[PDB]
């Protein structure tokens, strides 16, 4: 069948799955739990209502004890299934302190040049103003990661609803040329998709967030910065439904 994910694990270690099922729960990316025992249907588990951590700690509590002493004496050729609901889009940033390091991650990265001062013979970040003889003129300063961007917690953020990371692109007057070229520099384009990350079962790809690239290689026609890029944390599909077996 089109989109099956099997797992099937032993007696001995399933402390840690149980763990990792709860994790899920509490951490929002699992919506529900059904439970069966060899395999009559023993019951569901799922917070009362998903946007509060309460609910996704009773949710989670409430997994243990419903399968605690049958796995801790599951017998010979016995087992517990989980037919876990997933959707790794809900998955959060529970704390904001593991919020907090990403954003001064961020900010340890403002003070890296994007792109130079421009020379006559390279291109690079020019004036506005181009000068009396109509002449771009270097710029003051090189282009860097905090001109082009700053970094914090989106606004009310809980651990209800969990805590978003977010860049506000800034405003860059300086243009990109060639000094002394009489034709005006083009404008950087700044991150304007890529604002936030909230999880979500992704990572910032630092290589690839708040990456310059220039298009037209000889003759620049466009300068741009992305903004957050992310790369999938497992080979999961990002929704469905996966069952997990416990056996001995």
């Amino acid at each position: 069948t089109t989109g099956t994910q099997g797992y099937t694990v032993v007696k001995n270690d399933w402390k840690k799955a149980v763990k990792q099922l709860q994790d899920g729960l509490k951490d929002n990316s699992i919506g529900k739990i059904t439970v069966s025992f060899n395999d009559g249907v023993v019951g569901e588990v799922a917070p009362k209502s998903a946007n509060k951590k309460a609910d996704r700690d009773a949710a989670a509590e409430k997994l243990y004890n419903l399968v605690n002493t049958q796995l801790d004496k599951l017998g010979d050729g016995d087992y517990v299934d989980f037919s876990v609901d997933y959707n790794l889009e809900n998955k959060i940033i529970t704390n904001q302190a593991d919020a907090e390091a990403i954003v001064t991650k961020l900010n340890s990265l403002n003070e890296k040049t994007l792109i130079d001062i421009a020379t006559k013979d390279t291109f690079g970040m020019v004036s506005k103003t181009q000068d009396s003889e109509g002449k771009n003129v270097a710029a003051t300063k090189a282009l860097k990661v905090k001109d082009v961007a700053t970094f914090g917690l989106k606004s009310g953020g809980s651990e209800d609803t969990g805590y978003v990371v977010e860049m506000k692109a800034g405003a860059v007057e300086d243009k990109y040329g060639k000094v002394g070229d009489s034709t005006a520099g083009i404008a950087i384009n700044l991150p304007s998709t890529g604002l936030e990350y909230a999880g979500k079962g992704t990572t910032i790809d630092f290589n690839k967030t708040l990456k310059v690239d220039v298009t037209g290689g000889s003759t620049p026609s466009a300068v741009a910065v992305s903004g957050f890029v992310t790369k999938d944390d497992t080979d999961l599909a990002k929704s469905g439904t996966i069952n997990v077996r416990v056996i001995n």
